[PDB]
């Protein structure tokens, strides 16, 4: 596995650590869209929505590249898949960024220049669940342990990108005075169609019914886990093994019964009423 | 090694293909018997070094003579290097205090022919399963569990020997109604554990001290009979138990199940109890 460190207080693989100055001096263009998540909080089915939206639903335009190549992914630089700053560097607008930094570790320049970015925050406990299995399968994060360590790792922030908690609590904070939609994982497998809607007004696009339709068919669950252009398949084999977890694992809303046991779920209740808002009316516990 | 269980009179027992069942329910009861009645791990053992210790007004040293198994026949066991509950009654000296773990429909007519008092204890259901199921895996005169998600559908369909918790602790809670049961909850015991010691003395007709209530508290304690090898199974042939793959006296924890069932699970389970126990109103009284 590749090596992480601490740089500003979060886990980052190692390489981010060495150029954080880059990145923190990041430059902005006003019309940039940036994707802003938590690790698994649903950064691929997003990006891939908002891609759709720009474009009018043009489905041959987004398989021109697979994810990962069309979205700069800004505070990432690992060994065969190169810098996401420099990615961004060198293309021109419209250009439809990435980040899971914590709101306090956001280059500025984001801000200065007023990009309209959209948040997703997903059920902590599903999150958790995603996460851990993606660690499982990706060589560029720590292993997890077992379910049992990794839960207690997850509770206690030691994960890459730091506290769940910490990190969807300063982006809401963050979303009252800044150009920020704020959007849930859950609301958008619930109903589809209305926030894809919602992500279109606050990107200025008018789309008919038929487009709107199309849309909520190309980003469904099943329809990215067959499309090689979005499903993270394209990935060196060397950093993600799909046949120890699937990038397109599951795509459910709560997954996380079937892995917490309810000592689990009783200590992370406690744990969550500890530090969290407003924000806690938008999740089932 | 495992033994062989078998269906006697509907419910899966640790016993051969000889069946001796008439026997045991023609046993011959004695008007000044005691039983404690449980279904497998609702806290048997527990209950006896109470119930002993009560009955003997907190005289440890007669408590230490022999292990549980020695002091208490277990009316139904037939195993393989244990002997038979039934010869251990027949050769046990007045006032005996006996333990089953039938349902209540199987019980021999004479314990209530001759009113025995009866002590059942129920456990909740969760930590009953959790139980059962370590139990299993080191009492090789057991079926094997399977995994633990193979063992909690196994032990929700009641195909674990002495069959269905949800119809035993019906039953019996039933037959409180009709006859001479005091029908006790491990949680209320491992809650208040004098609480429940003084409703057990007054029932066995013993008119205790507070010195001697408070003695019994303390013997009695989880961590104080582990530790007593007449109290902790220590003594069972290492064929049968084998104490290094879980311990008889393992955490003696109310909530212990949480551990160990998945939210899931747990989900799973309720609306099954909930389907199993309409016609009780024993509900209000399981604490989790
Ligand atoms: N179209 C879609 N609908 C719902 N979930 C999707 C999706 N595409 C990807 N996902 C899920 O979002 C998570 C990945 O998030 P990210 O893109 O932020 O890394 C994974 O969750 P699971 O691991 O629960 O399946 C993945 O399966
Ligand atoms: N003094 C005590 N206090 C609480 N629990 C006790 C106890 N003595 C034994 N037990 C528990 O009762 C269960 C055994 O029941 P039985 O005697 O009917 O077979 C075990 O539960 P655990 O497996 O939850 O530890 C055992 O640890
Ligand atoms: O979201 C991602 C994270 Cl956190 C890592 Cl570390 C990697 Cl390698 C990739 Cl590809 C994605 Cl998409
Ligand atoms: O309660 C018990 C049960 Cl059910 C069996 Cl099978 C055995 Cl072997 C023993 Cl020792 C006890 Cl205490
Ligand atoms: O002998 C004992 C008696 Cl009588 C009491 Cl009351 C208590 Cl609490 C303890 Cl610990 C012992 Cl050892």
């Amino acid at each position: 596995r590749l090596s992480v460190n601490y740089v500003k207080g979060i886990l980052q693989p190692t390489d981010t650590c060495d150029i954080w100055d880059k990145i923190w001096n990041f430059q902005a263009k006003p019309d940039d869209l940036l994707i802003s998540t938590y690790p698994k909080a649903g950064t691929t089915w997003t990006q891939e929505i908002v891609e759709l939206i720009q474009n009018e639903g043009d489905v041959e335009k987004s398989k021109r590249a697979p994810t990962h190549q069309r979205f700069p992914f800004l505070e990432m630089k690992i060994p065969s898949l190169g810098s996401g700053l420099e990615q961004a560097h060198a293309m021109p607008s419209p250009r439809i960024l990435k980040t899971h930094l914590p709101f306090h570790l956001l280059p500025p320049s984001l801000l200065e220049k007023n990009c309209k970015i959209i948040y997703v925050a997903r059920n902590p406990k599903d999150n958790m669940v995603s996460y851990y299995h993606f660690q499982r399968m990706n060589k560029a994060l720590p292993a997890p342990g077992t379910w049992e360590e990794y839960f207690e790792t997850f509770l206690a922030g030691k994960v890459c990108w730091g506290s769940w908690h910490e990190h969807v609590k300063g982006w809401w904070e963050a979303k009252d005075k800044h150009r920020i939609l704020y959007l849930f994982y859950e609301d958008m497998k619930k109903n589809p169609k209305h926030e894809i809607q919602k992500l279109a007004e606050f990107i200025g696009k008018k789309l008919d019914d038929k487009v709107l339709d199309k849309i909520v068919h190309y980003t469904s669950f099943d329809v990215m886990k067959q499309n090689p252009m979005a499903n993270y398949s394209s990935i060196p084999a060397e950093i993600m093994d799909h046949s120890i977890s699937p990038f397109m694992r599951k795509g459910a809303v709560g997954d996380w019964k079937k892995h917490f046991t309810v000592a689990q779920n009783e200590r992370f209740d406690e744990d969550y009423k500890k530090k969290m808002t407003r924000l806690t009316f938008h999740f089932q516990f």
